[PDB]
Order: C-alpha cells, then structure tokens, then sequence
C-alpha cells in the first residue's frame, strides 16, 4: 500500500546529518564528506599568461599593418623582464607570463613570419589569448563546498592549492545483526531445517563499501534477553542499527514486542517488488532499519531504502543513488500492476550501437543469481502491466556494490 | 602516431596474470579475484520447501471436498515431524521443509477458514508450490568461475552454500613515485618556479580504489643515484612501477638513460588527447609505466592505459573499464582530426527523458576542473572534426574513481 517515494521522504525528512568531524591528510580522504568549505589560499594562475604559443603584442603596432620585429621572449618560467621597443612584439609560449603592457597574444599560425619582421593577419581583438590571474581560481574563493564527497576529481585540486589536510565528517557508524535459531554459520554443519545466514554478510559488505564503520554483532540467539542486550549495545555505539533478518517486520512475536519496547518503530508495507515489509524508527540514540528475511528482498530494500538514508546521514549533499535512463526492452517482461517492480536486467549495446535491456531470467525471489547475471534494475512503474519487446522502459544501472 | 587500441593490445599481450593466492573469509573478499572455481557442496535448494504461506495437502484430502483440521505446522527452523492423519492438513510458512508425504501447497487466497477445519477454495495441482531440492544449483556444479571479481552479488551466494572462505589472487603490488626539484610537498612553501606535486596523489588514490597495494616512495631528488635506488627498490617488491611524473617519457635527459639502463622501455607517442607520451616496458621483475607531467594527461593516460593493465594482471577475466553508449550532443564540440579525443562531458536526462551530453567547458589540459564538473568522457573518433549540436556521439561514463 505505501509507496517507495512516500517511505523514502518520510525517512529522509526525519534524519539529521552528522556534524562531528576529524581532519585527515588527503590520501585518507577518498569517499569522505568535506565538513567545511575549502577556500583557496592562493591564486591559480598567479599571473596573466599566454593561451597559445605565438606572439605578444600591443594593439597599437598592429595598426602599422607592417612587420613587427621580436624584441624578446617569454617561456614556461622565464618571463620577459626587459624594455619593449615600439612596433616590436614578443615571442611567447603558453603558460608564460605576458609582458608588461601586453594587450593581446596571437598564435603564430595566424601570422606568417618573415626573416625581418612578424607579419600579422586576422585582426587582434583585445585580451585575445590572455589568461588573467585568479581566472581559474581566485584566492579567497570557495573551491569545494561542505557536503562534497571527495574523489580523484577533487583531492588533487585541493593538493594543488598547498593544503595537506581537510576536515571531514566522521564515518557513519552502523550496528548489524541477525537472529533465528535456524541460522547457521559458514563452515558449521546444517541442522534440520536450517540455512546459512546470508543477509548479514550481504549487508556487511555493502556498508563497508559505502564507507561506514560496521559493528557486526553476529547471530543473536532466540532469547528475549539476548536480543534486548544486542539492541542496547548496538544503539549505544551506532547512529544506525540494522536487522538483516529475524527481528519482526510486522508479524507478531517476541521480537516485535522488544522493538516496540525499545523505541518508536513503524512497520511499513511498501508497494514494491521484491519485498514489501520494512521496519523503521527511532531507538534511544540511533535509527533502526529492519529488513525482511528473504535475501533478494533484504538486498533490494537495503539498496533503495537504507543506502539513501546513509548518504544523507553522512553529510553528503548529492543523492547517493544512481540515475535512471530510458531504454528499450529486448525481452518481454512479466509485470503485475499494484507494485513498483525492481526487476533485474542486462543493459547492452545492440548492432546499431544503441542501448537495450534483456531480462536476466526468472525474477522470483527464490534465487539470488539475478544480481550477478544482471547489471541494472528495470524499474517498472507501479501501474504498468506486462511489457512487450520494443517498449520504452526505465533502467537503473547497478553501482559499485554489484560490480 | 600510434593508436590507443594498438598500445593497449601491445601492453595486455605481454602481461601474464598473477597466480599467487591466499584464502580469506568472505567478508574480506570485496573486489577480490577468485583464484579457483567455486563448486557447490550441496543442492539448492537443500530440501523440498514451501514457495508460499499456507498449507501442505494431498490430492486425496482436497478431493473429499470438506474442511481439513490443522494437524500441525512447519516454520523456518521448525520442521513438522508429527503424525498427519487422513483428512487433515499442515500449516506451512515459506522456506519451511515440506512435510513427508506432502503432494502440494496452497496459499491463503485459495483457503477459506472453517469451524471444523480449513476449506480449500481453488484447484490444487500436483506438485504445486513445492520448491524442489536442487532446482537452482546442483551439487558438484561450478557456481562461480576462477577469474571472477567477488561482489555483493556473489559472496552472499557463496555463503548460502556454507563456504566460509575462498582462495583469491593476491592483491597486485604497485610502486609509485615522482621526481623533479621543482616539486614541493603540501604544507611546504612554494619555491621559485615550483609547484605542488599532484599527479602522485591522484595515482595513489586510484590505485587504492582499484584494490592494489600501494608503495609510495614519495618525491625522489634530482640525482642519478637517488633515482636508480628508487627503481631498484620499486622493482624488487612490486609487480608494476609507476612514475607519476618526472622520469622521461621520451625527451632526452639523465632519467631517460637510467630507464634504458634498468630495462627494456618503449617510448610511445599515442594519437590521443589529452596526452600523447607514455613510457612502457619491462624492468628486472616488474612492469614499468611512465606518465606525462601534465595532470590531466597523467590522469587520462593512467585511466585508459594503466587501469586495464592492472585489471588483467589481477587475474580478473572481465575488462575493467566501463562500456560506452551512443548519445546525442547538446553542445557544439571543438575537435581536431588526427587524435582520439577523450573530452569530458555531462550526461543528463532531457525533458523527453532521453540522454544527452553537454561539454564541461574548456577542454584544455591547463585545468583539472573538468573531472569534477563532468561525469563522463565524450570519446571523439580519431578522424572526426567539429561536432554540431544534435550529432551522435560516443560516451563513456566515469567509474567510481571520479564519483
């Protein structure tokens, strides 16, 4: 019944971005959120310089319509600090500081030389080919705003300004655990109607990849006290606590009563597929997210619900989810109205070089293979029914969490 | 003159993937390359279970036509081993072991409660809703092939099979350093015609993100011996050695003679933009990659040349570079024939929901901002000249290294 958009907004609207911070050397800043604006301490370039290599001139002598002889020259880091006779021009090479009083620079290709004077050609519009100091970055200016996720794109720029460290928001801390007597650890023998715990591993990997500090409390035994203990501990050192499975997401049982006892938890029924149930609310000092037991369902719910909440909490101003794009289906897709279906597909280039999607196969949640075989989500609109080969469809490519 | 494709093939063809390996617990395997095939130790599913929530029935009981009292139940970790007499049914939850003798399983909707048992409204087909032991993964089968990069998509599947660890190829070791008296460290005062070293930081970040073990030797002083020492050490504990700048990529000088003295190094002139010069060859026990001094150039060369070499060396069987797609330009693009131009652009959805690219602005290599403003490469064909708004163009979206 409830819609993804609704739950998402309801979730993000209640959360307050972290503000605690620490200062680290650039090399340790990948994926981190800048705590404050980065203001440039210097100008870049620090002085007016040549856009092309050619000739530095004064709009005056260009009226002579006669050859201008090179009085001097200015290169890389060897400016021309000398007298500039009238009617003459300076030989200059890109990045080189324009000469005192230079009104324009001309690319030699736009000026046939001579063995006695430089003949110009196309009029020389003022300021042509002159990069003015602070044109790129002017001292005092804001280079990168707070809330920016530092990447290979920004850190080297910050280093170019001479800064060795920057304040970043502390990593988000997340407590993780599962519960259920039927859950067994890898390496351990499978009991009667037992199964190996897999959701927890899934959530742990994603959290780490998302840059969070993970606190894995393991499998909690089916006991009212063990569970309460687990929650008290999780809430005490994490901003968010996640149940990868076992704790109630609606159904009645002791886990449900412990949840209601320890916080304000809502039990939503999202109109999505796979999945539907999701637990969300506030514990004493953390946010709680409860995932359904089904592997496909938990992964999907975490990826579309928890991920965005972690992005906001982190201080990051960009919506930490990939963008969608319209593409054509090359597979008939089975879809039932009433739920927003996040099917898995395979985005690929066709013969004509265009992008099309193929289903990964069976979309049932009884298997996990679709995540490996696919590379995207074919997000089918809630109201839509079956889709025929050739129809337009929305696609959301997987991010680094899946390859 | 030489083409990207050529150099790439020439490079990959000479390299041999690493084979050394180590075994680690799944949680430490993200981004790692599987050293050997993963063979499933059991059938999946592990035992006939229920595809839904409802009741286990037998065609005969359903046949009689009247209510079937609930002789018992079967839950997650609670398989029913009761008696199950004629004319009765067993309540069953999803994933629950189907009871012995179970011939089918009906869901709620097809059920209507009674005061003297349960009523089955809809038709019940033989074998319906019973997931059969092994209908997904058969024991002895190969689940994931060696050379596979482990992700959230695969690791939880491997955990579902009970396996706690897997052999993976050891991380690729890379030695990194720069040289040049003009290079200054962050925090340190800028000398005369000095500049802050930025390429090294850039390469270090990317390498770490690519999953490599980085050995940063810092800035090497302009001395024939200091440089030789740096190389001897780098080559002695790395599979690849990278010069982020300073060492020759063609031009004549002492760094060139040390290179030629320590290995078989080729000095290529690629028909690409930005960039052109690239040094590649074999040292005593490693591969050497030499990057041009310009920041934009070094980044681009590393990203399109070194990255793919690292992917192969790692044992990974998938081409570690993003795919391209055809999109329309919404910006006039200035392009000169003769070089494959990797311009930076901004991929975005337009009013009609279609994808289009906009230039980030000036494509000159005198600035680094394009990497931050953009989100992709507009890969312009070597022979192509200017591009007008509305033309078809090839786009390569940035990967995690840039956001």
């Amino acid at each position: 019944l409830m819609s993804l958009d609704t739950a998402l907004n309801e979730m993000l609207s209640r959360v307050t971005p972290l503000t605690a911070q620490e200062t680290l050397p650039l090399v340790q800043c990948f994926g981190r959120i800048l705590a404050s604006d980065v203001v440039s301490p210097l100008d870049v370039p620090g002085f007016d310089n040549s856009a092309m290599d050619g000739y530095a001139v004064r709009l005056a002598d260009i009226a002579s319509g006669q050859p201008l002889p090179v009085a001097g020259k200015s290169f890389a880091g060897q400016p021309y600090h000398g007298e500039w006779p009238a009617g003459t021009c300076i030989r200059i090479m890109t990045g080189a500081p324009v000469p005192e009083g230079c009104e324009a620079v001309v690319m030699q290709e736009q000026t046939e030389q001579m063995d006695n004077g430089v003949r110009f050609t196309a009029e020389v519009r003022s300021g042509q080919n002159i990069r003015r100091r602070g044109e790129d970055i002017s001292a005092g200016a804001v280079v990168f705003p707070a809330g920016t996720r530092l990447t290979t794109a920004e850190l080297p720029v910050i280093a170019s300004l001479g800064i060795a460290e920057v304040p970043v928001i502390r990593k988000v801390r997340v407590a993780l655990f599962s519960t259920g007597d039927e859950l067994q650890l890898p390496g351990q023998p499978l009991g009667d109607g037992q199964i190996y715990d897999t959701n927890r591993l899934a959530v742990h990997l994603m959290l780490e990849q998302l840059g969070c500090e993970v606190i894995n409390l393991g499998i909690i035994r089916d006991d009212p006290h063990a569970l309460r203990a687990a929650f008290i501990e999780a809430d005490s050192q994490a901003d968010v606590v996640i149940s990868s499975g076992g704790v109630s997401v609606g159904e009645a049982d002791y886990t449900k009563t412990i949840l209601e006892e320890l916080g304000e938890i809502a039990f939503w029924k999202l109109a999505i597929k796979p999945g539907k149930p999701f637990a969300f609310g506030k514990l004493s000092n953390s946010w709680f997210c409860g995932l359904p037991g089904n592997p496909v369902s938990a992964t999907l719910t975490f990826y579309q619900l928890v991920q965005p909440l972690l992005a906001k909490l982190s201080g990051n101003t960009a919506s930490g989810l990939p963008a969608r794009q319209r593409v054509r289906t090359a597979s008939r897709l089975k879809k039932t109205p009433g739920r927003l279906d996040f099917q898995r597909g395979v985005l690929q280039r066709n013969a004509d070089g265009e992008l099309e999607v193929t289903t990964t196969g069976h979309q049932g949640s009884h298997i996990f293979s679709s995540f490996s075989l696919g590379n995207c989500f074919i997000v089918l609109e809630r109201d839509r029914g079956n889709v025929e080969v050739g129809e337009w469809v929305e696609v959301e490519p997987f991010n680094a969490l899946f390859g």
